[PDB]
């Protein structure tokens, strides 16, 4: 029988928070918004919030907010006082929380659809669960929300194409922020033909309410786990999110970079047996993917179990080809089992993740979307094994961090299956990525057991030949040239793996 992992042991790789940095103090910057006074930041403590009173930006540069005096409903009157006006009465049936968004969400009152939202409340959850809910949970939840203005005081930049730029914020005022896109408060992202912000992932939770899938029920339970954890137990930690944009890469044809270690095993979880490492977000490019509406796998799942994730949904702009998310100290709120049709909320997760200095989890997540493929043989293509390759380089490279400060990156099969990646090739290049950032890997096949052996034992053929990145990229362009380029059927009469053995073999 095949073993259960290969490679370096797990516990050998590098992992947060021994490995880290000393950090610097933290503090605004050209490059790093931070909404919170630093001075008085202390472990186990809600952090207070700069400034001390609430600044309003409306324009193109920031978050336009829903507390926003600039935020006018028909007079033109203020779409904020209608917000708190709806959403502070008594709610004991569903139609009521749907009443209470349509008062200012008057235009989508044909087009929301809240059955699943309905049948939540009436038919899946028990009699005392349901007046929880509307005694407890949703009273709370609009006292949240309603505070915006005196928690998030100050205006949040959009994390724009191009921009290397971080921000900073509490688990507190991500728990405002997401208590207001529960009751679709934030303007201008709910309109079709919407200009300012259609290359923005939506932030309104308005599909989570709609439809008769049995996946919705599952969703809201898991939600309503987090909001009911932070309105009984306000969180304490930051939340760094950053967008790193990179426009060179390495020269990989000429990379004298060794590769690293590896552990691949077919057993595990990136979250569960990831804990400390660099956790790859199998991404679409609008972060987050279809969590707010009928996505449920890899990417949507970990927003959902740790939905501070979300709220990068409000200002992280689509990711351009060489863009990555970065986002690290989100806390781990529900534990669930299966998968897409067969995913269900298990029970709540009491997250015992350290904290670093900035009083953030170590916990480090990174969004990069592979390219779908809906024609197999073009990701062999050398531009295409480059476009992910800079990628997930863009993912693990962290400018002016000593190789030995990083984590090992915690990946899997990125961008396979019905999406269309080969999931030997994709290995293959994590592995050149990750070389090429001076990172380890630890590589989850999730039961694809001759995957496992596959991926170890071409590493070690890799390695014991002391082949640098270069001369593995090479051997895929060789790869390309001789198998691909004139291939007349859907794929190569010879595989890649296959094909580099007997290269390298033939070789000098």
């Amino acid at each position: 029988p095949e073993k259960k992992w290969l490679g370096t042991p797990i516990e050998e790789m590098r992992k947060m928070p021994r490995c880290g940095i000393h950090l610097p103090s933290l503090r605004p910057s050209a490059s790093h918004t931070v909404t919170v006074r630093v001075d008085l930041l202390r472990a186990g403590e809600v952090p207070k919030p700069f400034p001390t009173h609430y600044k309003d930006l409306w324009d193109n540069k920031h978050v336009k907010m829903p507390c926003s005096e600039q935020n006018l409903y028909p007079t033109a009157g203020s779409r904020w006082e209608l917000i708190q006006t709806a959403l502070l009465n008594k709610f004991t049936r569903p139609q009521n929380l749907k009443d209470a968004i349509l008062k200012y969400n008057v235009a989508y009152s044909k087009k929301w659809d809240f059955t699943a939202l309905v049948d939540f409340w009436d038919k899946v959850l028990e009699e005392a669960e349901a007046q929880h809910l509307y005694q407890s949970i949703l009273p709370d939840m609009v006292k949240i929300a309603l505070c915006l203005p005196n928690i998030c005081t100050q205006p949040i930049p959009l994390l724009k194409q191009k921009m290397n730029h971080s921000v900073t914020m509490s688990q507190e005022q991500i728990a405002s922020l997401l208590a207001n896109a529960f009751f679709c408060t934030f303007p201008r992202r709910n309109a079709k033909m919407k200009s300012e912000y259609s290359s923005y992932p939506d932030i309104n939770f308005n599909r989570l309410f709609e439809g008769r899938s049995s996946r919705k029920p599952e969703k809201l339970k898991t939600l309503f786990c987090y909001f009911r954890r932070v309105t009984e137990k306000k969180p304490t930690g930051l939340v760094t999110f950053t967008r790193q944009s990179l426009e060179d890469f390495p020269e990989w044809e000429r990379c004298e970079k060794p590769l690293t270690r590896l552990h691949v095993t077919y057993e595990g979880t990136i979250e569960g047996n990831g804990r400390g490492m660099l956790q790859v977000d199998f991404a679409n490019r609008f972060v987050g993917g279809g969590v707010t509406g009928a996505g449920l796998v890899q990417e949507e799942i970990r927003f959902l179990i740790n939905p501070e994730l979300i709220v990068s949904r409000l200002f992280t702009e689509v990711l351009d080809h060489n863009e990555c998310l970065i986002i690290t100290g989100t806390e781990q709120y529900s534990e669930y089992t299966g998968y897409a049709e067969t995913y269900r909320w298990a029970r709540s997760h009491e997250d015992g993740s350290e904290k670093d200095d900035w009083q953030r989890r170590c916990t480090e997540i990174v969004a990069i979307d592979a390219l779908h493929f809906r024609r197999y043989l073009d990701q062999f293509v050398p531009e295409k094994v480059r476009r992910e390759l800079n990628k997930a380089y863009c993912g693990f490279l962290r400018p002016g961090v000593p190789s030995e400060n990083l984590s090992a990156v915690a990946t899997g099969n990125w961008g396979c299956g019905a999406f269309g990646g080969d999931a030997r090739l994709k290995a293959l290049i994590q592995i050149l990525a990750a070389a090429a950032a001076e990172r380890d890997v630890v590589y989850f096949t999730f039961g694809d057991s001759e995957l496992m052996r596959d991926i170890y034992s071409m590493h070690t053929f890799l390695t014991e030949r002391k082949l640098d990145v270069g001369k593995v990229y090479k051997l895929l362009l060789r790869y390309y040239n001789e198998e691909c380029r004139n291939c007349s059927t859907p794929g190569p009469d010879i595989k890649l793996y296959p094909f580099i053995y007997h290269a390298v073999e033939s070789s000098a």
